[PDB]
């Protein structure tokens, strides 16, 4: 009777089982194969990333290569989880804005291939809502691979004015890599993108004022941080810190024509019906790994103040635990006795095809 839960991300598979208050299992959603004259799934491929190239089944929120994707789902149940998945229902996660066809995919896959009993499809953003207690929101989901706002009314995301940015947290590393290769540095592989990830990570942030902050390291090394390298190299920087994650809100810093992350949040709720919008204001939820960054609640609370009618309150809820707010939202929701009808049988699907599953 016990329900599986499984977030799968761009960059990694979040996966566990219903009523958990973590995912058991966080890799990398990744399949690699040998470089030169058979597979290895998520870790596997991670300790031989050296003699690997790797693909990535999933990008932008979306899976575009099934044939790896079925390799990720058979590793999540069999290696990582060690299920029968025809024994569990199965919740699985999606993007905002899936195509229909991908989501009868993913439910012929999880029947067909998988033989589960029962599944059920939703919407990554509306999960990380209901993690933070609430069914009336925005969330701001940034992962590895793409950016939604996504406005939620009364437990149901509002898909006409849900914005996308494909722009999220490998951009930012790819990125800063640039940056440091710039400054002399060679950071190539994918080894080595792999501690420029982890660079960002430790040491950049967002700042509340870019201008001011530019002035400070420009006048200062109050903002400098080292970052010792594998090879023993120490690094320091002071301004890339935070101009990397400035992207976000001023993407033409990597060439791109698209609104920022605090002007996307605004125009999302101006889709929205005038009668909800206070409410949004007042809840807006961020979910995923690059809205970690230390200052980025701060710089959203201030740019959309800025944006949104003087009177508006305005308030930024950002979860400690919201790299994985998405799957805990989904395992709050599969172990709920509400939900328990809602979701797809077999018997319902030998009956109906993957058509159900709207
Ligand atoms: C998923 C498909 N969908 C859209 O895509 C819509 C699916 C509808 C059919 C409902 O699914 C039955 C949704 C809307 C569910 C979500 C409820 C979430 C999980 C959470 C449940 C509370 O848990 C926390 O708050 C956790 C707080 C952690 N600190 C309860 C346990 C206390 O409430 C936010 O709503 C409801 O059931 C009622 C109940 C209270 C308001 O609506
Ligand atoms: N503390 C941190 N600061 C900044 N970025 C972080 C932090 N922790 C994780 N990240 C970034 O978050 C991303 C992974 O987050 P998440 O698991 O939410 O994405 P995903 O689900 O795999 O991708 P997507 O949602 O885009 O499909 C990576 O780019 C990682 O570098
Ligand atoms: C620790 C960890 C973080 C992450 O988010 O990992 C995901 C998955 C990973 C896949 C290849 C990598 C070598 C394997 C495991 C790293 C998983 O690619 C990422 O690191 C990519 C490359 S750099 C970046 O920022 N996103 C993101
Ligand atoms: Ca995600």
């Amino acid at each position: 009777t016990t329900a599986l839960v499984c977030d799968n991300g761009s960059g990694l598979v979040k996966a566990g089982f219903a009523g958990d208050d973590a995912p058991r299992a966080v890799f990398p959603s990744i399949v690699g194969r040998p470089r030169h004259q058979d597979s290895y799934v998520g870790d596997e491929a991670q300790s031989k990333r050296g003699i690997l190239t790797l693909k990535y089944p999933i990008e932008h929120g979306i899976i575009t290569n099934w044939d790896d994707m079925e390799k990720i789902w058979h590793h999540t149940f069999y290696n990582e989880l060690r299920v029968a998945p025809e024994e569990h229902p199965t919740l699985l996660t999606e993007a905002p804005l899936n195509p229909k066809a991908n989501r009868e995919k993913m439910t012929q896959i999880m029947f067909e291939t998988f033989n589960v009993p029962a599944m059920y499809v939703a919407i990554q953003a509306v999960l990380s809502l209901y993690a933070s207690g609430r069914t009336t929101g925005i969330v701001l989901d940034s992962g590895d691979g793409v950016t939604h706002n996504v406005p939620i009314y009364e437990g149901y995301a509002l898909p006409h004015a849900i914005m996308r940015l494909d722009l999220a947290g490998r951009d930012l590393t790819d990125y800063l890599m640039k940056i440091l290769t710039e400054r002399g540095y060679s950071f190539v592989t994918t080894a080595e993108r792999e501690i420029v990830r982890d660079i960002k990570e430790k040491l950049c942030y967002v700042a509340l004022d870019f201008e001011n902050e530019m002035a400070t390291a420009a006048s200062s090394s109050s903002l400098e941080k080292s970052y010792e390298l594998p090879d023993g190299q120490v690094i320091t920087i002071g301004n890339e810190r935070f101009r990397c994650p400035e992207t976000l809100f001023q993407p033409s810093f990597i060439g791109m024509e698209s609104a920022g992350i605090h002007e996307t949040t605004y125009n999302s709720i101006m889709k929205c019906d005038i009668d909800i919008r206070k409410d949004l204001y007042a809840n807006n939820v961020m979910s995923g790994g690059t809205t970690m960054y230390p200052g980025i609640a701060d710089r959203m609370q201030k740019e959309i103040t800025a944006l949104a009618p003087s009177t508006m309150k305005i308030k930024i809820i950002a979860p400690p635990e919201r790299k994985y707010s998405v799957w805990i939202g989904g395992s709050i929701l599969a172990s709920l006795s509400t939900f328990q009808q809602m979701w797809i049988t077999k018997q319902e699907y030998d009956e109906a095809g993957p058509s159900i599953v709207h």
